[PDB]
């Protein structure tokens, strides 16, 4: 029974509005309703992994797991296995997988982050799950960010705190945050970004929605505008939105947006918004294709509609050779030529690189680079031909071309990372000098770039 090279992953996010779900929620898991929906012909075909994020979830873990498993069994006739469940207050993540994957899934981690301070600490934050699926690392974040149209900068701060403090994946990857630890990272939730249009335009927005004319609304979506200005979710993807705003509905129908200020809203307007979102970030040149992104029409217990997204995701096998794991394969090597880092820092410390990859027995430290003053005031750290030759554990090109090298540029003075990036080994050629490039980020913000050339030697 061969190992898969692709799986499908269902991501769901639903702010349940502290109400129990209705008796049938199968439309969510089938990707049916509005937007990019799943073909009817696929309805019986189970996804490999279902990741359910809820916010304002009033249920116990046991109660929700029973509903989820019985929903999936009804759809697929498969009894899904529980990989992980983690709850912070009323923010929950459930990961379910087909039973055939039980011996493919390992290194399961869970964590949460509480955002805010005093007044603003106690109900917002994020839960996350990570695990290995054979050779592939997968991370999942469900966040409930700060509410309110006039709090986009707080949401961006919440994002920055979650990606800095959520402790998932391989703890040896000490320079790297969750945005570099996984082959595929999915980040979803009630992100709470709003359509930034005047209050007076509420009924205009509603009439645009009823015409299915979303363009003038999406052009004011705070998440899209903050992402375009590189304020949040740098280097993440989101499928095009083709479904109506998922908030704020009158409960028990979907015919009515409830936007007006009420004592119950703290006298705030809740103009129709795409609060409920799914984004992803995958290592360079790994297959990931969004196959659905939409909202249900028939689940009306909450003032939010559920959102679904499904993905094809490339996965690799747990590779064994005669040599690695547990030794190197002399027939393999990774060389870096004419490499330099460009950093936004004012600092004048010397810098060194660390190279981290599961194709190495352990991470590799470089010698210090040569600082030059770049023309336009930047710091250029030149490594030229000084970088260590990396010795992968397996030389087979079917393995090595699927791997990735994480790079951290660290201060010699403090050993603190000034920038992290990732280089794919999925090269156009072996034994050939080829350009490489990654942006560098630190705690999610752009700090520079790393570029040069690479020369990969495989057994072939
Ligand atoms: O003790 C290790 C461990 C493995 N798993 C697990 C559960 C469900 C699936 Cl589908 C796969 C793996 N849970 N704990
Ligand atoms: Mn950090």
């Amino acid at each position: 029974q061969p190992e898969p090279d692709m799986i499908t992953i269902f991501i769901g996010t639903w702010n349940m509005g502290n109400a129990p779900p209705p008796k049938k929620i199968t439309s969510w898991f089938l990707s049916k309703g509005q937007g990019k929906t799943r073909d009817d012909s696929a309805d019986y075909i189970p996804h490999d992994i279902y990741v359910i994020g809820t916010q304002e979830d009033p249920l116990s873990e046991k109660e929700w797991l029973e509903i989820l498993k019985h929903s999936l069994q009804e759809i697929t006739s498969v009894t899904f296995k529980t990989v992980a469940i983690h709850t912070l207050w009323n923010i929950r993540i459930v990961v379910l997988a087909k039973p055939e994957h039980e011996n493919r899934i390992s290194h399961i981690c869970t964590d949460n982050v509480k955002t805010g301070i005093a007044n603003t600490l106690g109900n917002k934050g994020a839960v996350g799950v990570s695990f290995m699926f054979n050779g592939t690392s997968l991370g999942f974040v469900n966040s409930h960010l700060t509410s309110g149209s006039e709090k986009k900068l707080r949401r961006n701060q919440n994002y920055m705190n979650i990606l800095r403090f959520l402790a998932l994946g391989d703890k040896k990857l000490s320079p790297f945050n969750i945005t570099h630890r996984f082959t595929h990272l999915f980040w979803f939730g009630d992100l709470n970004y709003r359509v930034d249009l005047p209050t007076w335009e509420a009924e205009t927005i509603i009439q645009k929605i009823k015409q299915q004319q979303y363009a003038d609304l999406l052009s004011h979506d705070q998440l899209l505008t903050e992402r375009r200005e590189q304020k949040v979710f740098l280097h993440f993807e989101e499928e095009e939105i083709t479904f109506a705003p998922t908030y704020r509905f009158e409960r028990l129908t979907r015919d009515k947006y409830a936007y007006t200020k009420q004592k119950a809203t703290g006298m705030k307007y809740n103009l129709p918004s795409w609060c409920d979102r799914v984004l992803w970030k995958s290592y360079p040149l790994v297959h990931v294709v969004c196959q659905s992104y939409g909202s249900t029409s028939d689940i009306m217990t909450s003032d939010h509609s559920p959102v679904f997204a499904t993905f094809e995701a490339g996965v690799t096998s747990q590779f064994v050779s005669k040599n690695g794991p547990g030794t190197v394969d002399s027939q393999g090597q990774i060389e870096f030529l004419r490499c330099y880092a460009t950093l936004k820092t004012k600092s004048q410390t010397k810098f060194y690189l660390e190279f981290h990859s599961s194709c190495l027995e352990s991470f590799v430290k470089s010698q210090e680079g040569e600082n030059e003053e770049g023309s336009e005031g930047e710091l250029v750290v030149k490594f030229g031909e000084t970088l260590p030759k990396l010795k992968p554990i397996i030389s087979d090109p079917e393995y090595l071309l699927d791997q990735h090298i994480l790079i951290s540029i660290k201060s010699s003075d403090s050993d603190e990372s000034y920038g992290e990036g990732c280089i794919a080994l999925r090269l156009e050629a072996t034994e050939t000098q080829l350009p490489i490039y990654t942006p560098l980020t630190h705690h999610g913000e752009l700090t520079g770039h790393f570029q040069g050339e690479i020369k990969l030697q495989t057994s072939q």
